[PDB]
């Protein structure tokens, strides 16, 4: 006893949010000498490994359009086996951006079905660029754009689309790929106008010699046929890049905070909808969208649970049946305002 | 303070917040604060206008 | 300490920081190489000083 009472202040610490991380570029490669991931997060930095031709694959995704790459993975094996080791450390450690620099036309197609199922499985929606790809998904990108001419160089397809993941990559937000000028590109095969359009309208992405500049045709997704419950919206992987963000959000901090840790309840029911508001309003002041709507137990999902559990519809209340025991199961409706990008105006000055 | 009276089994409720500020800590005593701490000189940039 | 040991110098140290996180004792010590990681210790690097 006899308390020598201590008398210490608080290290303070200023308070952070760390959602999940974006703009991060896994880029699996090949070689013979040093197997292994580099994990090249420190700019200007050359392991030995790597070869002249993938040194400039690194010089070319290192730097960006407006900002450079929050961080670059690189890994090294021989080039065989390189998808299944790409996919376990892909399954591994995630990723925002996928490319491989040595992608057979197999190889790329192994590569959008497993990335696909990852979408479908893991729920997350990512994206991933490819030399040729005429597949109808939206994660994927295709650039269709050959004897591409980036200072009086010969480049392969799978070169540039490497460095158009760093540039995309250091693309901010609020920012659009569209209209990029591209100072290092010095030429471009000359090709008609229409023949631009025809492939905007299949949603490949090429190069436009516009303003005097080389700047890039469009962000549309490489998917071609878009149902009617996606939209145009959905074509642009700018508009569905704030979406896959704010769905690992949303999941992360969910798997964070409420499976297992808290039983669910009503009152839990409305914590998890103050939760949700809250991350609205987060998202509201980060102007990447407006988002107006409100997330609201979906009285249509607890009409389901409500007769998944046989609990009858009617004598019972409307607050009655939406307070209801909703068990381990969880049903939210999701609607939002998604905010686009100004790409073309319109005026009519008079005399 | 709120540890304090929670230790000794009191429940909070149903009393006024500076009842809970005012109320007795045995021999224990929970103060809080905050301080300024005032530095030295050690980097100077200026810039200067033609 | 003119001629501790690095054995020396690490119950210095260690003595030091006790004091510090226990009896409270806000002391500073100066030492020629010590690699410690607190603040109450400081390390001088500089050989061959004329």
């Amino acid at each position: 006893g006899l308390p020598s009472i201590n008398i210490s202040f608080k290290e303070l610490a200023t308070t952070v949010k760390e959602r999940s991380a974006r703009g991060i570029i896994a880029m699996v490669l090949k070689d013979a000498k040093a197997l292994g991931l580099n994990e090249i997060h420190e700019k200007e930095d050359i392991p030995v490994d790597l070869s002249a031709e993938n040194k400039e694959y690194i010089n070319l995704a290192l730097m960006g359009n407006v900002n450079t790459p929050n961080k670059l993975l690189v890994y090294v094996i021989e080039g065989e086996a390189d998808i299944q080791t790409a996919l376990d450390f892909l399954e591994t450690k995630e990723f925002n951006y996928l490319c491989m620099p040595k992608a057979v036309e197999a190889d790329k197609t192994a590569i959008k079905n497993w990335i696909i199922k990852l979408r479908d499985i893991d729920k997350v929606k990512v994206k991933a660029v490819l030399g040729k790809v005429v597949g109808n998904h939206e994660g994927i990108i295709n650039f269709t754009t050959e004897d591409v001419l980036v200072g009086e160089k010969k480049y392969s397809v799978d070169e540039f689309t490497s460095r158009v993941a760093g540039l995309i990559a250091g693309t901010p937000l609020s920012q659009s790929v569209t209209y990029t000028k591209l100072s290092d590109v010095v030429d471009i095969p000359k090709m008609t106008k229409v023949d631009a359009e025809s492939r905007v309208n299949k949603g490949e992405l090429i190069l436009i010699k516009e303003a005097g500049a080389i700047r890039i045709a469009r962000g549309v997704n490489s998917l071609t046929e878009l149902t009617a419950e996606k939209g145009e919206m959905f074509q642009k992987i700018k508009i569905v890049d704030t979406l896959d963000i704010i769905h690992s959000d949303i999941r992360k901090v969910i798997i964070d905070d409420y499976i297992g840790k808290v039983t669910n309840s009503y009152d839990n029911k409305c914590l998890l909808i103050v939760a949700i508001k809250s991350y609205l309003e987060e998202l509201e002041k980060s102007a990447l969208i407006e988002s107006d709507s409100t997330v609201e137990i979906d009285f249509e999902a607890q009409k389901s649970y409500l007769k998944s559990k046989g609990v009858d519809l009617s004598y019972m209340t409307l607050q009655e049946i939406k307070e209801a025991n909703t068990g381990s199961k969880v049903f939210l409706k999701a609607k939002i305002k998604v905010l686009d990008a100004m790409e073309d105006i319109d005026l009519s000055i008079e005399i």
